[PDB]
C-alpha cells in the first residue's frame, strides 16, 4: 500500500550573477570576428532571432583580459575550479534565502545537488551543509548531465525522500554556469549555443502534506510526475567534456522531434489523472529556445504566447538549463493568472535521449 | 503524516568485470622500465607489493604501445569519454540483464533506474541504452549519480529504497560501472604511480523491491535496514577528483588514513546505538576495499582484527579499488558464502567519499 502523502513546495528562491551582458553587446563582440558582410548579418540575424535581451555571466565574455585564456587549449581542470569559486557563494545565498521563509535546521534530511556545467569533488553541495549549518548527518545526492530537464528529475528524487520520511524536508538546489564553459566558436551550434546560454541559481524546499490538509497560499502541490524516452532522437540533445570546457549539441531535427513528442506524452498523462488540455491554466514550458517554446504550443495546439513567463525568462537571462524551470515557477507564484483560488499548472523539459521530463502542479491562492 | 512500515530488499545482485586480467606484477614491470635511478625502481616494486593486490581487470590494455601514443598525447579527455561509453555498454547491459535474470520476468515493474560512475561523463550515456536494450519501460525515472566516489553505490541505494519505499509496486534498478583503465596516464610525482597501483574496472547491478516488515523472504534476499552518512571536518584534502584535458583524476590526501582512523568508530558506534546493536551484534564488516590502509584503519578504528574483514581483503586481491562497484562484490560474495549456522547474518558496509564523508548501511542476508 502507497503512503497517501503529497510533496509540497514550501520554500523557492532564485539568483545570478550581478554582471548583465546585454543581448545587443554580445552580438556586437561576436560580429567584430567576421569579414565577410554576408556573414556578419547572419550572426546579427542569429542574435534576434534568441529573442534574449539580457543574460547574467559568471566570467564576462565581452571582457578581452580573458581572450587569451578561451583561445588556448586544455584548461577544462581550471574552468572546473573557475565554476566552483563562484558557484558556492551563489548557490549558498539562494539556498539560505529558500530556507529564510521558514520555521529548525534538523528538519532537513537530504540535499539533491544538480548541474550540467560543472565537475568537482568535493564540491558545492559539502560547502552548502557547512556554510548553512545543516546536519552533518544529511543524504547528499549530485544529479549530473541530466540537461535542463534535471530540476524534474531531482524534484522526483525530493519527493520520494520527504513521501518515506514525512518528517523530514528536502533541500533542491540547481546552479549552471554556462559561462565557464564559454570557448571562441568552430561550427554553427557553437555560435547559437553561445547566443542562448546564460547563468543561475533556484533553490527549493520540499516538505509531505496529508491530502486534503490546508496549506498556505504560495505553496505548490506536485501532484504527478511524467518521462518519456523517445525512439530515434540520440542526436537531439549531446553533452560531451572537452579539454577546453563542457559542450552541447542540438540536433537541427531536435525541434521535429519535440513537436512529435510533446502531445502524446502531455495528453496521455493527463488522461491518467482525468483531465484535459482546458483544464490547465499554467504551461511552464521550458525557456530552451524560441523554436523549444513555439514547437512545444504549437505540439499542444496552444498559442505560443500563451506561455508568457517561459518568454519573460528567456528574455531577461536566457537557456540556464536546469535552473530555468525554478524562474518560471517562482513568476507563477508570484503573479496569479486569474481569480480562482488553485490554478493547476503542467511543466515539461528536454533532457539527452531524448527524453521528456515534467510535473503536473496545483498553486495555492 | 506516518512514515510507511515497509523494508527496502536487495531481491537481486549480479558482478562482471572486463574480459583482461593484469597480473599486479606484470603493472609493475612495465611501470619499473620507464625509470631510471635502480632507488627509485626498488620503491615502485615495494610500491605495487604494499598493495595486496595481485589482479585486475582493464577495458583498455594499458601494457600496450598502440595506447601509449594516445596516453602521452593530450587534450584526449573527449576522446576518454567516447572510450568510457564503448566499453561501458555491453558491459553495464549484461550485468543489469543478470540482476533482473534472478526473478520473474516482469520489466514493466521496474520504476527506477540509479545509474553511478566517476570515471565516465557523456549524455545521452549508459543509462539510455539499458533502458533501450532491455526493453524497459520508456516512462522509466532515471538518477545519474556523478563524482560521489567510492560510497556512490551507498547514496544510490538509499535513493532507489526512498522509491521503493514511496512506490511498494515497483522496483528500483541500481546499476554501478567504473573504468579507471580510460582515465590512464603516464606518472608525474608519487600520488600518481600509487593511484595507478591501486584503480581496476568492474560493473554491479541491484534490484531493490519493498516488503511489508516481517514478511517472510527468499534466502540470499538482503534487507537494507539502515543508511547512514557523516560529513567530517578540515577533511576536503581527504579525497579530491577532477576532469583534467588528458581525463579524470584522483588525488588522496596523506593524512586520509588519520581521517579514518577518526570518523569510523564514532559514527559506526552512534549508528548501532540508534538500531539498538553494539559492535558485537555485527556478523559480516563491509568495509570498503579501497586500499590496505583504508581496510587497516577502518578495522584498527573499530577495534576488530584486521583480517575479520576477509571478503573486503578478497575483492581487492583480485580486483583492486573498483570505487562504488567495489561493495557489490563484497556484498555478492557474503550472500555467496555464509560465515556461520545463523538464518540471519547482520552486517555493516561503509565508504569514503570527497567530504570527507563516511556513507554505509546496517544490512541482514537471509539464509
Ligand atoms: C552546457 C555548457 C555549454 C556552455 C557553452 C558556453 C555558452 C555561453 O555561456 O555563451
Ligand atoms: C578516478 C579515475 C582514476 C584514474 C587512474 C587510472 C588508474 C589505472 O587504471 O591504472
Amino acid at each position: 500500500a502507497p503512503p497517501t502523502t503529497v510533496a509540497v513546495i514550501e520554500g523557492m528562491a532564485t539568483g545570478a550573477p550581478q554582471r548583465v551582458v546585454a543581448q545587443a553587446d554580445a552580438a556586437a563582440r561576436v560580429s567584430e570576428l567576421f569579414v565577410d558582410p554576408q556573414q556578419r548579418e547572419r550572426i546579427s540575424r542569429i542574435y534576434d532571432k534568441t529573442r534574449i535581451d539580457t543574460r547574467r555571466m559568471a566570467v564576462d565574455p565581452l571582457d578581452d583580459e580573458f581572450d587569451e585564456f578561451r583561445r588556448e587549449p586544455a584548461t577544462i581542470r581550471d574552468r572546473m575550479n573557475l565554476f566552483y569559486q563562484h558557484a558556492v557563494p551563489l548557490a549558498v545565498d539562494v539556498a539560505a534565502r529558500a530556507l529564510d521563509g521558514l520555521p529548525a535546521p534538523d528538519e532537513i534530511g537530504q540535499l539533491v545537488f544538480v548541474t550540467s556545467t560543472g565537475f568537482i569533488a568535493p564540491g558545492v553541495d559539502v560547502e552548502i551543509v557547512k556554510q548553512l549549518g545543516l546536519p552533518r548527518s544529511i543524504s547528499r545526492v549530485v544529479v549530473n548531465f541530466m540537461g535542463c530537464a534535471a530540476a524534474m528529475n531531482a524534484i522526483r528524487t525530493a519527493t520520494n525522500y520527504v513521501r518515506a520520511h514525512p518528517s523530514m524536508k528536502a533541500l533542491v538546489v540547481c546552479i549552471e554556469l554556462s559561462s565557464v564553459n564559454a570557448v571562441f566558436a568552430d561550427d554553427i551550434n557553437d555560435v547559437v549555443i553561445h547566443s542562448l546560454f546564460g547563468d543561475g541559481c533556484g533553490a527549493l524546499v520540499i516538505g509531505a502534506s496529508q491530502v486534503q490538509q490546508p496549506l498556505p497560499a504560495g505553496n505548490v502541490v506536485i501532484r504527478s510526475s511524467f518521462s518519456q524516452l523517445l525512439d530515434d532522437s540520440e542526436d537531439g540533445i549531446v553533452l560531451g567534456v572537452n579539454h577546453d570546457g563542457i559542450t552541447c549539441e542540438l540536433s537541427e531535427n531536435l525541434p521535429s522531434y519535440i513537436y512529435r513528442s510533446v502531445d502524446p506524452v502531455v495528453a496521455e498523462m493527463l488522461r491518467d489523472n482525468g483531465l484535459s488540455k482546458a483544464d490547465i491554466d499554467l504551461w511552464a514550458i521550458h525557456p530552451g529556445g524560441p523554436k523549444i517554446i513555439e514547437q512545444s504550443a504549437r505540439s499542444l495546439g496552444i498559442p505560443v504566447g500563451r506561455a508568457v513567463q517561459s518568454w519573460d525568462v528567456l528574455a531577461q537571462f536566457g537557456n540556464m538549463l536546469s535552473v530555468s524551470l525554478i524562474f518560471v515557477l517562482e513568476m507563477m507564484v508570484a503573479q496569479a493568472e486569474s481569480d480562482k483560488p488553485i490554478s493547476t499548472g503542467v511543466a515539461f523539459a528536454f533532457a539527452p535521449g531524448v527524453t521528456v521530463e515534467g510535473m503536473l502542479f496545483d498553486i495555492i491562492r
